[PDB]
């Protein structure tokens, strides 16, 4: 009844903007779920950097890395959109600052730096997801080339569902121990790029941790979130979009609306 109405509204939303919306949304309290295209591949874009953040915290936990060890890169020519790494060019960042910045600011340099030195490249990142039972996630390329969002391209894609379940495992489950889990949570809650997406779909006093992605080709944009409504078990929302023509702009509003529809579906 609600599920049915939610999918009519979604498919009318994708018709309205002439592309493709993928949703999975979970109540971790009532186990109600809503899925639309939830097993299609969409480009990850910047959204994978929320999972990279977790990968970093797992290496810290294993004690291969210290969250406060200094990471230096004076040598380095920073990647387009390294808003945070560029200002710390002379001094170095701590590993934990760098990782948060990858997540919260979508800092490219931080992304590539961490994958080059700490995670074994894009197949390491891929391998990290496999290790938590996610068989859909694939990272093939580095910043910024992973953002081409070419139609029918496998590279640098995942599914709405797989992202949702993974975030569930990472943010809420038993992959990260207690202190490390708290940090990843605080990092997602601090994301700065999400104010027009899943955050716009929910009341002000709901707590939201998020990571967005904007490929900037085929109007490809996404967001995933953990949501803590006051007095309620967290929800996980995961929303991936593409559009039909290459030069079409991403739509913050389609995302926020699909979130609204998905949450009402599962609430
Ligand atoms: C990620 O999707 N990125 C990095 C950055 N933050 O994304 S957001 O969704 O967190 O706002 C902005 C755009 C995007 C990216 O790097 N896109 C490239 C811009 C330059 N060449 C085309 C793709
Ligand atoms: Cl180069």
């Amino acid at each position: 009844n609600k599920s049915d109405a939610a999918a009519k509204q979604i498919k009318k939303l994708e018709e309205d903007f002439d592309g493709r919306i993928g949703v999975f949304a979970i109540d971790t309290g009532s186990g109600n779920t809503f899925g639309y295209r939830s097993d299609e591949r969409f480009p990850l874009c910047s959204s994978f950097k929320g999972f990279l953040a977790a990968a970093v915290l797992e290496r810290v936990q294993q004690k291969k890395l210290d969250i406060n060890q200094k990471v230096k890169y004076e040598s380095r020519d920073l990647e387009y959109h390294s808003p945070i790494t560029t200002k710390y060019k002379g001094s170095g960042m701590t590993l934990g600052d760098m990782a948060s910045a990858a997540l919260q600011y979508s800092d490219n340099g931080a992304t590539n730096i961490i994958m080059e030195r700490f995670l074994g490249g894009p197949e390491g990142m891929t391998k990290f997801m496999r290790s938590i039972g996610d068989n859909e996630f694939r990272l093939d390329r580095w910043e910024l080339e992973l953002n081409t969002a070419i139609p029918g391209d496998k590279r640098d894609t995942s599914t709405p569902k797989a992202v949702a379940n993974s975030l569930n495992k990472l943010a809420l489950g038993n992959v990260l121990n207690a202190k490390v889990k708290a940090i990843y949570q605080n990092w997602l809650k601090g994301n700065t790029t999400g104010d027009a997406r899943i955050r716009a779909s929910v009341p002000a006093d709901w707590v939201v941790g998020d990571k967005t992605g904007s490929c900037g080709a085929y109007g490809t944009a996404n967001d995933y979130a953990v949501i803590w409504p006051k007095n309620r078990a967290p929800l996980i929302v995961s929303i991936y979009t593409t559009r039909k023509s290459k030069d079409d702009k991403h739509s913050d509003k389609t995302i926020a609306e699909a979130s609204r529809i998905a949450i009402q579906a599962i609430d």
